[PDB]
């Protein structure tokens, strides 16, 4: 009652299996009968007919994507014993065809990225359920393909969809015949260089159009590119849009435009969001009746409408931004201007939901900060990657032209106002830098070449500052006093500061992290720190987690050095420690007994570690992860259970062990996960795993192991038979390296 | 007759046999026995008889340092019936004595990192042939370890030693009664306070005395550090030096020296090198009587003289620095000071003979850089580690006290005057920067977090720079005429400006390469580059070798874009491409016949490549070298010697070959190197390796692949015995992966 090869799980009520990555050349007939979702994808499978899924009664949904790795071939067919099924993925299968005798139980069909360039009545009108269709990305680019033909009223006849996607076809025309229970239509790089008034009027329910890339601004288009003849803008009727009363989002990106119909948005009273990124819009920003047309939109992207070859002073804002009412976030990148003055944004400043403002990528050279302090409800101030200075590689489900990722970490966001000056020329922070600031909880310094040496009064004018990221620079610790005036820091992250640490001459303080009443989290990886002065010990009573990888703790743990033996052990609050990069061969028994009580989760993994005294674990009471890999261990001990009462999860897949020693496992109850995969194992004795005492393991990995397939691993599987509440995930992955014919077989197959 | 497991080198008319890091749990009875020179470093080598060496008449060199590796056992006499030995080193061994009975023929032995604290009569006095004797880093450090006991006398007997390393061991007197053929004394660490006047008394022929870190220095130490009593100074008798009229080399560092005793050098006329790094010398260093007795020193080093807690505007050198007549190289680091004026330097200028000036790591904020034209020689201005804005971890075989190795990369230097400003804070190169300075031949920016656009005018004022360094910046490639003004531009390295390059909206431009008619080496590497502006070629007439490593052609490349197919192809004169680090997972055939067809070496490693069309090969008639290391590739062509005549070297390593196609090694006469190491052979058949006409491989790797040790191998060790003139290295590291009872056996030992 092992599932094999996929894997079983349970998710509202409804048990799913994943057949994913098990390189598996066909449709495995072991599928267990009651799943309601099957998960294919990325096999070597090149063949479906209607003996696949045979038996399968309740499965809704089926996943054959990325089929095979590196010519999938349906029948006609091949799904109609299937009643119940709904959601079918064919995605990046090479189909030249919509495979015919599709179900008419589909609700939502995916041929993502194949090479049909043919809807056809015949593979499409038949079904009538289908709510999602998605046909994109099938010719694009330099793709050896043709244009798209598609047969009249193919759409028509399904009367229950609710999203069409055509996105990177050659179309050049609008389909007409479109169901009119349309929400969301995708024509993004259709080649379509005219909407007319006809094309859109049977729609009155969408809610969102998405016309971008046709007649594209091919100007550093990081893809190939084909822009209208002589780059003209998309021609859309007056009356385009007259009959969309109900649109939430319209995508207009890169279709040219020098000029916005401010009609275009008289019948959309309720628009939420505008994407303008990629036209020449500078001087629609500058007049902008349309803006008068848009009092509920909530989010205007206007991103890289620069004027080519230009860098101009200032930017010009339209007083008629005021009328934007309910906009939250606004978002300019790629407009280009020297300096922002305070009154360049004065439209703005009235706006009660505006939160967000986006000044990425304009080459600022400078800002008047006290500009943002006049503004009502800013959260985010995002000026990332200026100048400022002191005083298939395009995935298909993800928007093509910007990044969907938060601008500002979550973690620090939700602290409060956040400024983000990361990837800028701050290379000193002068008394005067802050002044003006709103009160600031979140900022990010990083990346901006800071070479100072902070002296703890370079903050004062934004003392609330809980997360501060400094991360990027080439900072100087020299001062016990840097950053002390921040009373309330939380969050401290000085990764990648490796630049004076390295440097054994100059002198180095960290002294100032004892200074934090509230320091919750300190980031000190990748620093390179091998050496301190006359303070050689980390020291504080709040701190929980402390990051210290990517140092030499190999230099200072060195066998001829007393003074580091203590680094740590001042950190009395501390649950979190990670020590991983640190090139350690061999952690000294004083330095490891060092270490704080209070740790529940340990990292000591990726370090050359050959040698782990198992012992010293009766010094940590709390301790519930250890994480040891990416090691040389070669060795377990077989006292485990009176070493620790409280190791939940032990890591230690990526090492040497060889062996696994007789009652390895007996009488430690806390052992939920322990993970053994990527080991040199031959196999596992009787005595191995048994235990008289309860046991909560749940877990074991043992993939990657070269297990010996004879007779001798018979009692393994007679235990793996006997406890069926420890999963063993990738069975597939665990495999006989002998004998020389059970080669590349998996484990749980043999006489 | 092929060596094992040793591997049998000739040099200079003799053998050497190298054994090292072979894993050898004992010495090797199959050591030829005609090797002059035995090196078994490294090993788990534990005991040494008298039975170890036997049969060896000629050995004159025994290397055992490091065993066993992670206490090396020596019987009394062990080494006795080696009657031409001269050389042994038993470095690292945790020798808790000097073995007894040791050779008398014994020119040099090396005690060096043992636990040895007693130099007695027995162990010693006998040898009267030493010239070298190392004992050095006994005890040292916060090891635990007693203080050394020299038995009077002992040295007294060796009338042939030219160099006695007594350094990092608790002496605390310069031993009396040392022979007067002494040339070489190393005393470093030796916790000695007091040199008497009797201390050197007799030795006439001292070329070298090492003092260095007696009464140390303690400040900032990156070691375990003891000062004398209230951090006293060394106390060195007017009469100390008296009779050293040879000294050639002095090392003071770190001996906390205020002030230096003129008279030390009354009868010192030859002395050349004098090591003055880690004091308190500020003070002398502007005073500095004692300058007047050195018109012969080549090189002074006052390195990390600094006074604490001080940052003076200026440095002040004493008028009596224009003595040091022979001066070659001045090291002043860690003075620490502000600002370098004209007239600072002054007493320097007129030396003849001064080419290195060496400012490294005073933080300096700004030089007055016309300064260094008044000078007469400088070859070298290292002005690298500074504040300068726009206008065991211990090697016991190296000098302790600061890096050895070129201040400036004599690929560089080699060219001319060198200019080494890197680690600086010249973020902008602006019009003056520049003037009066030499003609300077070799320039480092590196690391000055540059973010210009460099336009063609930046180095107009050093128009012959041959040898550009622009590393580690961030630089906007945003002009195409970018360092033309540079027209002897020779090599020019831009690894590390990733910055700009990974934003895709912003401009990229590398046309000014073809600019340059005497461009010989581009570096490009690790910059990310992805997308390029209206330009998508890189050409040159002149280019010989190209970096492209750490860069994406998996993007640039990608099937679905055309533009980038013909990037390398207008490189006309290229004969080295580096490709590595690209994240390629193949590479389409015509971008392939792209590449220049003047290729002789092509580095496509540590990539994802799954395929290689060999076929290809053909239109590369010059191609010397392939590297294809580091990839995913299962497939060998048997066809090869078709699509080259040229090839010499091929490099397989790391790979998932499984299997020799038949009839390979036929027909293909160019090919000396061929690396099948760490791929997936499991044998190999008679049929691979044959052919008829004639084959010049000379050598052949194998190790890392699962072996099959069955009688199937037999075929190919027949042909190993067959062909002596193929050499396979690391034999001892070709190992059977079965069958079960043969595992780890190498597979040259069988029945
Ligand atoms: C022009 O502008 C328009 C409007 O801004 C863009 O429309 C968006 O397009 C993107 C990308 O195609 C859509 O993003 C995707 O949304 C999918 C829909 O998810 C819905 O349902 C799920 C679950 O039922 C909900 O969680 C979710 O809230 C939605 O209600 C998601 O399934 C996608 O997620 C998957 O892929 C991403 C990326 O790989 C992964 O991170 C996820 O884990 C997951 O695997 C994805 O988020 C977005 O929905 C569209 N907006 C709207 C309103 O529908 C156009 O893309 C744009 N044109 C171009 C060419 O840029
Ligand atoms: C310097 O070091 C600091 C401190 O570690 C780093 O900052 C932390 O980075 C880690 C990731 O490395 C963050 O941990 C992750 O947080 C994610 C945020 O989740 C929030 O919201 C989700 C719901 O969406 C909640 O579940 C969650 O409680 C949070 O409220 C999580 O999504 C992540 O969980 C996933 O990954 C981990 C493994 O990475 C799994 O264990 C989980 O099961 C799950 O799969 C993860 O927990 C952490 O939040 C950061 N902390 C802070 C203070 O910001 C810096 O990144 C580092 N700096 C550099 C340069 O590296
Ligand atoms: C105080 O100052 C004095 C004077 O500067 C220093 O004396 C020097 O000390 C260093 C390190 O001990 C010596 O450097 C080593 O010299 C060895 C001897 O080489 C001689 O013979 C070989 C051929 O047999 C020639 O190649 C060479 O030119 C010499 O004639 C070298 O063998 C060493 O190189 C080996 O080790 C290094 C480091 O591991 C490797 O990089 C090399 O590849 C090689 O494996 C090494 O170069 C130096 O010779 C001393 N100078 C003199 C004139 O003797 C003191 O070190 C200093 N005190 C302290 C504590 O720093
Ligand atoms: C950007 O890219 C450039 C170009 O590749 C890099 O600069 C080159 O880097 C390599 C080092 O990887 C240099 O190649 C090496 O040159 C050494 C110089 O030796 C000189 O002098 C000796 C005599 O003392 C002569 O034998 C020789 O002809 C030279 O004149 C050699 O010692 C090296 O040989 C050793 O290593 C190589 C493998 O690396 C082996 O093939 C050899 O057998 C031997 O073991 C090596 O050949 C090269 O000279 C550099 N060129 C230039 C123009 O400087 C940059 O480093 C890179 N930038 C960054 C940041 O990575
Ligand atoms: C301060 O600003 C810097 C620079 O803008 C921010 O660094 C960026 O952080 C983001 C989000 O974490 C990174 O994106 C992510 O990269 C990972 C790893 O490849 C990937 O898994 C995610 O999906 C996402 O793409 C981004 O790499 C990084 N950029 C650079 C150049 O470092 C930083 O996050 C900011 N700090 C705060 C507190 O927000
Ligand atoms: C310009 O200045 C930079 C920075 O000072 C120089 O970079 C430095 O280059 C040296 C010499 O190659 C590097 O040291 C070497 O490291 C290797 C690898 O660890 C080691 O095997 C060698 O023995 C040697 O010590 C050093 O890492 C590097 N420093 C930094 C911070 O990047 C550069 O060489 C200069 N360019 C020229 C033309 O001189
Ligand atoms: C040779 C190095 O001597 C120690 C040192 N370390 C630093 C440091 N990390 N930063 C500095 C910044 C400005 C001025 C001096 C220093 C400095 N200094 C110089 C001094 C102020 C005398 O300590
Ligand atoms: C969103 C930016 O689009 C193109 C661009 N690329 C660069 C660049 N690599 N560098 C710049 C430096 C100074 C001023 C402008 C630019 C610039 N610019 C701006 C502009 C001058 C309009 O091209
Ligand atoms: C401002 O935002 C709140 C919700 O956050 C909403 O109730 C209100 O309608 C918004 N005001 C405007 C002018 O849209
Ligand atoms: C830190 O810097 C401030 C400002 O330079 C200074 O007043 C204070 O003395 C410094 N503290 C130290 C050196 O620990
Ligand atoms: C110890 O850590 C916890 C968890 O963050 C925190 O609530 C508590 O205040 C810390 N103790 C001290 C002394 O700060
Ligand atoms: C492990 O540490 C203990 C101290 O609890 C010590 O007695 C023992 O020697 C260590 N074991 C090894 C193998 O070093
Ligand atoms: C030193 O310089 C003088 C000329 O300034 C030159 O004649 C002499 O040859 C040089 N000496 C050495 C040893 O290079
Ligand atoms: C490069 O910069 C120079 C100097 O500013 C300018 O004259 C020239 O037009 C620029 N060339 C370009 C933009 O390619
Ligand atoms: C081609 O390379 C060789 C070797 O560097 C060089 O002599 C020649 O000048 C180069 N050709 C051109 C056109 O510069
Ligand atoms: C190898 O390249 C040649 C072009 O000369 C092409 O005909 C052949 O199809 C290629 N082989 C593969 C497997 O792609």
């Amino acid at each position: 009652s092992r599932s094999y090869p996929c894997d079983e799980k349970k998710q509202n009520d409804s048990v799913i299996a994943e057949c994913s990555n098990r390189r598996l050349q066909e449709v495995p007939q072991t599928v267990g009968k009651y799943v309601t979702e099957l998960d294919l994808s990325d096999n070597f499978i090149t063949h479906i007919t209607n003996e696949s899924f045979q038996g399968l009664q309740n499965l809704t949904k089926i996943n054959l994507n990325h089929n095979p790795n590196v010519g999938l071939n349906i029948t006609d067919g091949a799904f109609l014993n299937l009643k119940n099924l709904r959601e079918l993925l064919l995605e990046d299968n090479q189909l030249p065809q919509i495979p015919s005798g599709l179900p008419e139980s589909l609700t939502e069909l995916s041929l993502i990225q194949n090479n049909i360039y043919n809807i056809t009545k015949e593979g499409i009108s038949r079904l009538i359920n289908l709510k999602n269709l998605y046909l994109a990305w099938n010719c694009y680019f330099n793709k050896v393909c043709e244009k798209t033909n598609i047969e009249d009223g193919v759409f028509e006849t399904l009367t229950n969809l609710e999203l069409l996607s055509l996105s990177f076809n050659s179309l050049s025309h609008v389909p007409p015949k479109l169901p009119s229970s349309l929400r969301k239509l995708f024509l993004s790089n259709t080649q379509i260089k005219y909407i007319s008034e006809e094309d859109f009027k049977g729609l009155i329910n969408l809610t969102l159009l998405d016309l971008s890339g046709n007649c594209p601004r091919c100007f550093n288009a990081p893809f190939p590119c084909v822009p209208c003849d002589g780059g003209a803008s998309i021609n859309i009727d007056r009356f385009a849009f007259q009959n969309l009363t109900q649109l939430r989002y319209l995508n207009l990106s890169s279709t040219s435009l020098r000029k916005i119909n401010a009609a275009w948005f008289k019948n959309m009273p309720h628009l939420k969001v505008l994407d303008l990124e990629f036209n020449y819009l500078v001087g629609e920003i500058a007049s902008g009746a349309f803006l008068t047309m848009l009092p509920r939109l909530e989010i205007l992207d206007l991103s890289f409408n620069y004027i080519k070859g230009s860098y101009p002073q200032h930017i010009n804002i339209s007083r008629n931004f005021s009328k934007l009412l309910s906009l939250r976030a606004l978002h300019l990148r790629g407009y280009v201007f020297q300096e922002l003055r305070e009154d360049d944004f004065q439209p703005l400043m009235q706006l009660p939901n505006l939160s967000t403002i986006n000044l990425g990528i304009n080459f600022i050279k400078q800002i008047d900060f006290k500009l943002f302090q006049n503004f009502s409800n800013l959260e985010i101030i995002y000026l990332s990657e200026n100048r400022i200075s002191p005083l298939f590689e395009f995935d298909p489900h993800s928007n093509f032209y910007h990044f969907t990722r938060p601008l500002i970490k979550p973690q620090c966001a939700a602290y409060g106002k956040a400024l983000d000056l990361s990837l800028n020329s701050i290379f000193f922070i002068g008394p005067n830098q802050f002044e003006n600031l709103p009160d600031i909880a979140c900022l990010n310094l990083s990346a901006n070449s800071n070479a100072q040496v902070l002296s703890g009064t370079e903050f004062s004018a934004i003392p609330h500052v809980k997360y501060l990221d400094l991360t990027n620079n080439r900072l100087d610790f020299d001062n016990a006093s840097a950053l002390t005036e921040l009373s309330d820091l939380e969050v401290l992250d000085l990764s990648y500061n490796s630049h004076y640490f390295r440097i054994a001459g100059v002198t180095h303080h960290l002294e100032f992290i004892q200074n934090f009443t509230n320091l919750k989290v300190l980031n000190l990886s990748h620093n390179n720190i091998y050496t301190l002065t006359d303070k050689y010990n980390l020291e504080s009573k709040s701190l929980v987690e402390l990051v210290f990888s990517g140092n030499r703790l190999d230099i200072l743990w060195n066998d001829d050095d007393n003074r580091y033996i203590s680094i740590f052990k001042g950190l009395k609050n501390l649950t979190r420690l990670d020590l991983s990069l640190n090139r350690l061969k061999h952690i000294p028994n004083e330095a490891f007994l060092n270490l704080p009580a209070s740790l529940t989760e340990l990292h000591i993994n990726d370090n050359m570690l050959k040698f782990f005294n198992w012992t010293l674990l009766q010094q940590f009471p709390r301790l519930e992860l250890l994480d040891l890999r990416g090691n040389k261990l070669l060795f377990l001990t077989d006292s485990l259970s009176d070493f620790t009462s409280s190791l939940r999860t032990l890591l230690l897949s990526h090492n040497r062990i060889s062996h696994l020693p007789s009652g390895f496992l007996s009488e430690v109850s806390s052992l939920k996960h322990l993970d053994l995969s990527s080991n040199l194992l031959k196999t596992i004795n009787k005595s191995a795993l048994e235990t008289k005492t309860t046991t909560k393991l749940s877990m074991l990995e043992l993939h990657g192991n070269p297990f010996e397939c004879t007779c001798d691993i018979g009692d393994f599987r007679r235990w793996m038979d006997e406890h069926l509440n420890v999963k063993i995930p990738r069975l597939v992955d665990v495999i006989c390296a002998s004998p020389g014919d059970q080669r590349g077989k998996s484990i749980v197959s043999l006489e």
